[PDB]
């Protein structure tokens, strides 16, 4: 019914500091990377640990909308972050929770890889077309690079 899929790709910053600035601060750099598209993500409870409940609130398109996400465990240790979406606009009561994977890895060349699992589940007869799913991959991707790319400018209190 579901099938899962994986994405690798390359970027900046080693595993440890990527992942810390991906997790620890994705609440605070997720709506930084598009805050006109997101009012503001607030956690109900968990502060992004396991089990943790977010609200995400959209202020354009709609008059109304939010979408929730929930984490399923997370390892500071393994360099590992997992987490599911809940409800939102692009989900609609026909398709169900998504369960996202996040997985941060090093190469000797001094560069990090990061691979990201994805699954999206359906009430039963709605389905998605592959093709749909592979556009939303590549606006991904462009995200994760927009995370390097604001630890690689290093903002200073002085400016």
């Amino acid at each position: 019914g579901v099938y899962t899929y994986e994405n690798e790709f390359t970027s900046d910053i080693p595993a440890p500091k990527l992942f810390k600035a991906f997790v620890l601060d994705a609440d605070n750099l997720i709506p930084k990377i598009a805050p006109q598209a997101v009012k503001c993500a607030e956690i109900l409870e968990g502060d992004g640990g396991p089990g943790t409940i977010k609200k995400i609130t959209f202020g354009e398109g709609s008059h109304y909308g939010y979408v929730k996400h929930k984490i399923h465990s997370i390892d500071k240790v393994n360099h590992t972050y997992s987490y599911s979406l809940i409800e939102g606009d692009a989900l609609s009561e026909n398709i169900e929770k998504i369960d996202y994977e996040t997985k941060l890895v090093s190469a000797p060349h001094g560069g990090t890889i990061i691979k990201t699992t994805s699954k999206y589940h359906t009430k039963g007869d709605v389905e998605i077309k592959e093709e749909h799913v592979k556009a939303g991959k590549e606006k991904a991707a462009h995200l994760f690079k927009l995370i390097e790319g604001y630890l690689k400018d290093h903002p200073s209190e002085y400016n």
